[PDB]
């Protein structure tokens, strides 16, 4: 029922994706030089650095809040996809299957900490 516990949670989580070779497309935000015409698709971009310098800031209030600006990550990677094979594209498939799979709990923790507080 500890109600901050998400936060250095979410920090070793994210230092896991950063040592992940899968992470390194996604690890600071997308080279305009390199894609030219990224900003005409994506509306709002994101990366892990980002998220992480979020994080540290005190600036994310929930795991919930983490957790959408991860999710958009991913979901920018298949907005810019030229191709469901791509290899960025299916980078970002692996990593968002390991995201999901080790957030799960720490938004089912969180969640339950904050319904106890409020019992
Ligand atoms: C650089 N990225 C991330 C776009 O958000 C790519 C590039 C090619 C295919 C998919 N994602």
């Amino acid at each position: 029922y500890d109600i901050q516990a998400w936060k250095k949670q979410c920090e070793e989580l994210l230092n896991l994706i950063f040592q992940c070779e899968d992470s390194e497309p996604f690890r600071q935000p997308v080279d305009l030089l390199e894609y030219p015409d990224y900003r005409d698709i994506i509306d709002t971009p994101m990366d892990f650095a980002t998220v992480r310098e979020t994080l540290e800031a005190g600036n994310y209030e929930s795991p919930m809040e983490l957790c959408k600006d991860v999710r958009l990550i991913f979901s920018n990677s298949k907005a810019y996809t030229p191709s469901k094979r791509s290899r960025i594209y299916s980078m970002s498939l692996r990593l968002s299957a390991f995201f999901e799979e080790h957030i799960s709990s720490v938004l089912s923790d969180y969640k339950s900490a904050l319904r106890f507080h409020k019992r």
